[PDB]
């Protein structure tokens, strides 16, 4: 075999990273470097297993303060980063000037769009041409810009099962877009981060819509898909996963057909992708794994698509690893399963 | 003061049930006669408090078997009936029969159509009569109705938070109807009933859309709202509480504050309706209360209104309870608050 | 009636703050004078019921700044202090020098021992005469000193439980105490407090031991008890209650019948006390409720206890409502119930 | 290679056999022959994954109702049953002339002594000789018999945890055993198995012990431990894991060095077993994983051991697949991680 992938992990320390750690460590062909953490991070020097004690005994490295780039960047092939958005945009870059592959986790590169950072990120986007080169990360439509693609953005959590259950309807032209699609989604708490805040605190959470109208995820999903959507996010009481319930006007005369068949063709051969010909999933069936689960129903005019995933899985880390699979020629659930 | 009313709970076992017992016995003008389930029964003879240990010290009243109304039903004021469709349809007519107010809080008496009890219900309602002489319990909207009412068909928990958000918009013609209203609405697991199913264990309950275009509650809401809905409920893994999310598209030019006068003017002097005047409410905020919560927001012609209720509570034995005040002329919160 | 007591609520904005505020809005003779927060608290000027939204129509008063006791002091009767220990240490002395009657939540003046505080608490203790001049608040114990303490001293959550059960089982000579009753308890997350931390986060909770021969409850316990004890409290994944499993061995001879007669005798006429004469109650059943719950099993010379509570009312809230019910000539559990 | 052993999954539908049939689908060694039910099961014909959708396009084998071994029998080398106990006793027998190995999850061989099973689990053994041939599968402690063995007996989930905590402490001489341990134990509801009962069902769960010294898992733990101790099991409204907190009277001078010494000489090499040097393991670091994980604590003569297992794996089908692969010579942990 040729040498296993040096890997840098970046921001290790939080829920994706974690996820992160677990399938590179299991990766035959990928390889840990280190796990690194903010210049100044309260969790320098501690253990990943220390923080996520799932991993004991399995991985044990330690979490490095990083404060600069060129101190890790030597003889490292793959770097993903599992951090916050304006590190990402500081981050990437450096990486990539020093000859390293990026999956970027973050929002940070996904949309080819200065105007977007200002509005819904905050800061003005310095990369203009990363815009343009990046590959959005949504493995099953992105894989022969995947193959070279040197700077991966990873599509959001929500983002992915949206555009997994709407973008075949919308190319395949079965849906009357005048009535916007409803994209309704629940995620599990880890969602929100490994971090001490008061809307993740136990207590605080039950279920509760967030973000309405103003949720970043929204443009994500509308530029990419192409079409104006309603996303309302919803913070429910469990740690673990994504339910989408998405409702649709279809066109005069689509049928029921018309929709599976679309479907089929998109993902019967898709191995992240589960297809229920009939029925809709429940969350926990996902919970865990590294799929998308996708089932819906037909009325009339009206749709119903439901899907889920696991958020830190196919929603982050699982869909990274697989971009990684793609771009370096490995099975494309290699690790995952 | 007058005689307390002589008050039956009948299927008093259950979920709901054990909720207007509570109730009941805290009533200053209402006392309980007895507690009924049905006439084999494995709960014949066991305490309320037994099945109910919240009870415990408080109402330890024994079930008992009833094979005959007629062995219940002199000197009763009142009948609350938290029992199942057929066995409510048996029911009512034989309480009403004998001079009692009957309070049903089944599906039975809720639409006045025959049809609808074939598809929905699976029976031949017997009683046409009593469809057309119940009230729809929905208390901020019957008043008149329920001050003379016999029969009073309490709606749905579903039901209840999608009208009252859906209601006062229709009606003040703010909405775009030809986009029918999208309703998702997430329920505790007490809103199956008391009941060993497979489908309520503890270890099957995650987040899972059911009864997609089917729901029996659909219906209801579409007839009583007079307009065609998008109604899909959800079973989420907590006891308690209902948080629905409607989607609408406004009429040309309707902005959030015609939004907001139309709801102020329907609620603002509403007792068990809490007006949020900005941002959605949280699920376990009225969890354990009689109220219905409600908050919205408005981006160009899309709205999005967001209601919480208790789903035994204003979902079913606190409105039960409400109408209960307002046809004997006690205050319209007695007993709730 | 005579006039209503002045009440000061400090600490308001936490979750047995919130607590405090329900059962004094509701007690016809108490009313509140103001809920007040640290003098720098990032929740200054908000409205208690924007931080506890089930107060939402019920109390909806601000949450004042206080940087000077005798801001709030005057025309003040009762003071509840809902504050963490070193912050009651040095405001429940100044509230006493003001004429107030200081209900204290915290542990800072329950154990008459400067020594004690040292270790378990960090501080030097400076009142040595308060430490003598408190009364502790176990409300079925202490009800003669409560009549005309102004100084009372609240239980914690775990003490309150663990000497309700075993309190009148040693005093009655029972227990062979030269084997430690061992005292297994599990607690809701808001045990912890409104606060973000790492630990209390939604994500990181599920069950866990923590403070194993460390946590400042022991000595509480063993103290006031006058027995030595292990006591080991766990974190578990739900919001409210406290459920304690305590297995002791009795003296040669000691029955089932002697057990269930001494529980009688103590807590027959204790209206917040439900006693199971047989089998051992589940945590859900008190929540919400201001009761402990007791029931247990014999077999040979070991015995099992079972205790539960609500850690926010009983634990907490409830406790000091009923001390002050005491205190002031009130029904004891007037407000409560 | 070897041919992959053709094995029966007996009882598939529930829980356990749910993760056994994952676990034996990735063994390289093993290949599922057939899913089985009962006679007149209701899940007759369905598909493991419709019961089970995680296993979705993974494992899609059906359910066949068995009415005779013999039909199953022929070129089957391993079976599993994970079967009731009475279920088990009649069918064990029968594959066992069949020339199988059977590796039994129920308790029906676990014990050698036919008037364990009368008191404990109801009705009268009628295999003695077979009682005699078990092998209890705690697989930590018995490498050398189940080398051999064609009948094992896997431990219960409870007393896994139990004795890996408490075994080498007593073998080692280090508890004062006058003083019985006190092993205090949380399950989650899959636990209890798959069934619609009330106890199980979603909202009857919160936290309550049962089988208050009438627990079946109290005379396997004793019986095998070759000493008394007091057993307390709780039901916690989480899906998975057991967490138990085992405390102890150390004998004279025993000391924490000891404690660890003895643990890390019984585990250093045991790759099931996660050894905490120092605090005590959380359960959801074991939930999803085949470890036990065991920490521990000491205070001049007191111990307290904390063990967690996922009741599912390490409390049932991955030690079963332990002791298959100590059985047919695999790796230990083959298939487990």
């Amino acid at each position: 075999s040729n040498a296993m992938l040096n890997t840098l992990i970046v921001g290790a320390s939080g829920y994706a990273g974690a996820e992160l750690v677990s399938y590179v460590n299991r990766h035959p062909h990928m390889t840990i470097t280190a796990l690194t953490v903010s210049a100044q991070s309260n969790d320098a020097g501690k253990l990943i297993s220390d923080l996520h004690p799932q991993l004991k005994g399995i991985v044990d490295l330690p979490l490095q303060p990083m404060s600069d780039v060129r101190d890790f960047s030597a003889d490292v092939d793959v770097v993903f980063l599992a951090t916050a958005h304006e590190v990402s945009h500081d981050l990437a870059p450096q990486f990539l000037q020093a000859g390293c592959v990026v999956f970027d986790l973050s929002g940070a590169f996904r949309v080819n769009d200065r105007a977007f950072y200002e509005k819904y990120y905050g800061f003005t986007h310095q990369y203009p041409e990363l815009l343009e080169q990046a590959v959005y990360g949504l493995a099953e439509w992105n894989v022969d810009k995947l193959n070279t693609a040197n700077l991966i953005a990873v599509p959001g959590c929500y983002p992915t099962a949206a555009q997994l259950s709407l973008k075949p309807l919308i190319d395949g032209g079965l849906l009357d877009l005048t009535q916007w699609p409803v994209i309704n989604a629940t995620s599990g708490v880890s969602g929100a981060g490994r971090k001490a805040a008061i809307s993740n605190s136990f207590c605080e959470v039950s279920l509760q819509p967030y973000g309405v109208f103003t949720h970043r995820h929204q443009p994500e999903i509308a530029v990419h898909l192409g079409a104006e959507v309603i996303f309302t996010p919803h913070l429910g009481n469990f740690p673990r996963g994504i339910l989408e319930t998405i409702t649709c006007r279809l066109k005069a005369g689509v049928t029921h057909a018309q929709v599976a068949d679309v479907l089929q063709k998109a993902y019967g051969d898709k191995p992240l992708v589960r297809l229920y010909d009939k029925g809709v999933p429940a969350l926990k069936n996902v919970v865990g794994l590294p799929f998308c689960d996708i089932g819906f129903a037909v009325q009339g005019e009206h749709l119903i698509v439901v899907a889920t995933e696991d958020n830190l899985l196919k929603g982050a880390a699982a869909q990274a690893v697989q971009c990684a699979n793609i771009r370096f020629g490995f099975a494309e659930t290699q690790s995952l399963i």
